[PDB]
């Protein structure tokens, strides 16, 4: 159903943190339609933190997300942004409730493992930039119903 | 590195084994360059399973990889080829070692979790035919120094 | 010491997460005292569920526990009712704190991993519909001294 | 499809490995068809433990299983039996093979996690004495497509 | 940087606790300075619980304490102390939000798992009576530039 | 019983394998008899690594276990070394059966995650070299019965 987009900064995918990242959402019910390793390349990114490029922590932001790769993801099923920054936790790690990938796996934040939607249009603009159209696979999870009802 | 393609196949996608599988080779040293959902859609299928079109397996062999998703990947590192076979597993999971990813998480040869390339040269052409070249990241990993000397 | 009732609704059983939901508690220090797989058969349903069964939800609710099976338990230890509800989770999943059984493995209020009494009469009464005396073994936990005191 | 009859001994219950051994063939495939707390109470040991009653074991053997509880289970699948052992572990825990509820829950030979099938034969025996014939659900696993073909 | 004394109870060394409340703070960020099996040997005891030893508790407190081992610890990191009680959890673990060392591992007030400072200065306090000065080690972990900026 | 003297090398420790590593051996029923951190100093290694100073690697080898600190263990229970070394792993690490801790966290002969004595006398001379006498101490575990008889 709903979709969303959500990737592991260069922090995370550097602490090899990859697969428990991608399989906490797997064993939740969160769909993976899609998913690669393309790398911000600065253009990427500038346009994605658009928002308050006037802020000095745009100078040090831009600079992190640009090192190492960029595991990016689009996740689907009912209620699957809402939930899925309730998991990832607050987006302070050292702020962030015990059992999150930001409070389980992150001391700072600057960089704290993961990165996803804050609402269904952010979700519906950030597939978008990193993915496209035909790079995610439309399958039918066969599993789906054991979930949802 | 040396580089090598390995796959999870349709069911283990559907298994939520992704994550595991994924994380199996983090936190052993293999470095993730390059990984995404790309199905197999047939032509992409004949192809790879090419080998032995002959036998009967065929009908019913690329049934399968076609039906779910597949999330390819290409990890990095010295003897990466040759040791992710061994952590992968024998073939047949219910003759695989107790400890890798097909005897803790399969019971049928027809669709065991993930697949791994059985020389350099048969990951030299598995990669090709799956990514492309520009899909993978040369992201220097920070923390490979503790690991090879 | 104090009893409840818990069991794996008919779809963590189908989710392969029976072994993690029984260990979460073992690793806690609650003890099983006995557990098996008897299915919900409509009739053990209704009265159990007895509760707002004027209620449109019954329909459908009643539908869902009696398709695959049950795995029921009976738990001790000072607390453990009161405790059990805590790491159980709240009832909605896509609400429950990330950490339980729930908010860990669940996506939906329909069908969400396991149940578990609300109160210790309500503990002591489920215990009984679904149990009876003599399927209980009175086993002393050789290591309850490193736990209470 | 074939079942097997294999339970986690005392000390595994006790040693607080009840969810994990189960866990382990829930992920592998293995399908749980009934399971609870059934005391060996003597007689039932006897019986069981029948074979080479002569030799000296059987006098602190049998007072072994005897004291605390044992998780008793009925497993299913294509060879489930076959393959159970070889993940079960080898009978001496400290000889093992290192990924099995023995070789890696298990110091001595007398009391080694848990107890499971030599064979068909005496999984159709075992199933018996501990189970019954009503005790089990005959539920059809909705993820078992994604297993065997 | 800012450094912390947090050690395991008596009661989580005797639980095999050990591992995995030392894990939790490595897969954070937390630098492991120094850590040993020094015993409270009483005298240790009531200095270190010095406060409120007029309480009725220090009969039967200081009685736990000074019976099994004690794994001491020291950690580093920013926030090292601050974070580290989040994560340890509530004082009580029958009331420590679900994910913590605690509220995983802890039914009693009594024995809870670990103890860790309360501010830097109890902080700097602990250290000292439990470690020493040579103790420690000054090695600086070569991923943590993966952690902060 | 039986002691074994088993250090983290300076790659585990910077791997952040702390404690899945110690906690491999509590789950194991092995006794943490003492640990810490106590660097190797040169002088603690050249004489631990003494055999085959003349060779090659020794330059290289040397310069490794210095770098970072090590945690040193003494771990207990009947045939704790000779079952030690088979869950330690191969020596090569791409070579060690996979549920290893080097099968499972090493790449490299070079620096394979830990160390552990090659027999009784090799035991009976590193926990000697590394320890002491009175940093060992000598709790009875409360849950050792349930392991051996």
């Amino acid at each position: 159903k709903e979709r969303t987009f959500l990737m592991v900064k260069p922090d995370g995918v550097q602490r090899n943190l990859v697969g428990e990242v991608v399989k906490r959402f797997e064993s939740k019910g969160l769909k993976l339609a899609g998913a690669k390793l393309m790398v911000i390349s600065k253009d990427g990114a500038a346009a994605h933190y658009a928002e308050l490029g006037g802020g000095p922590f745009f100078g040090g932001l831009v600079g992190g997300a640009t090192s190492g790769p960029v595991f990016a993801m689009v996740w689907e099923g009912l209620n699957a942004a809402a939930t899925a920054r309730q998991i990832l936790g607050a987006t302070n790690p050292s702020d962030a409730a015990p059992g999150t990938i930001r409070g389980d796996f992150g001391v700072s934040a600057g960089r704290n493992a993961i990165h996803g939607s804050d609402s269904a249009g952010s979700a519906a603009k950030e597939i978008g930039a990193f993915f496209g159209g035909g790079e995610a696979a439309s399958g039918t999870p066969a599993a789906a119903a054991d979930i949802y009802g």
